[PDB]
C-alpha cells in the first residue's frame, strides 16, 4: 500500500486544480463558498448537505487534509454534483459546472495513472 507524502500529493494534484481556476468565466461561481444568507437562498442547505468549492479544496490541498488522492477527487465531484443538483440545467452555474467537469476529467486521468 503506497503511502503519500503531503507535499508530493499536493504537487501531483495542484495542476488539476489550477486548470479549474484558470477557466474564465467558468470557475467564477466556484471560487468561493455559496453563502445562502448573502445570496438570499435559504433552501440551499436543505438540498446541499456538504458544500464544497474551489477555495475550500485548495485550502484542504494546502493543509494536508487529503491523505489519498481519491479524497481530493471526491471533493471535486462533490462540488460539481452540488451545483448540478441545486441549479437549473440551462443556468449559468450549471453550464459553467459542466465545463469545469470536462476540464477536470481531462486533467485528473493521466495524473491518477501516474500516482498508481
Ligand atoms: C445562488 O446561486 C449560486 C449558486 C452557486 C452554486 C455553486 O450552486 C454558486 C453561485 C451562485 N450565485
Amino acid at each position: 500500500k503506497k503511502i503519500f507524502k503531503p507535499e508530493e500529493l499536493r504537487q501531483a494534484l495542484m495542476p488539476t486544480l489550477e486548470a479549474l481556476y484558470r477557466q474564465d468565466p467558468e470557475s467564477l461561481p466556484f471560487r468561493q463558498p455559496v453563502d445562502p444568507q448573502l445570496l438570499g437562498i435559504p433552501d440551499y442547505f436543505d438540498i446541499v448537505k456538504n458544500p464544497m468549492d474551489l477555495s475550500t479544496i485548495k485550502r484542504k490541498l494546502d493543509t494536508g487534509q487529503y491523505q489519498e488522492p481519491w479524497q481530493y477527487v471526491d471533493d471535486v465531484w462533490l462540488m460539481f454534483n452540488n451545483a448540478w443538483l441545486y441549479n437549473r440545467k440551462t443556468s449559468r452555474v450549471y453550464k459553467f459546472c459542466s465545463k469545469l467537469a470536462e476540464v477536470f476529467e481531462q486533467e485528473i486521468d493521466p495524473v491518477m495513472q501516474s500516482l498508481g
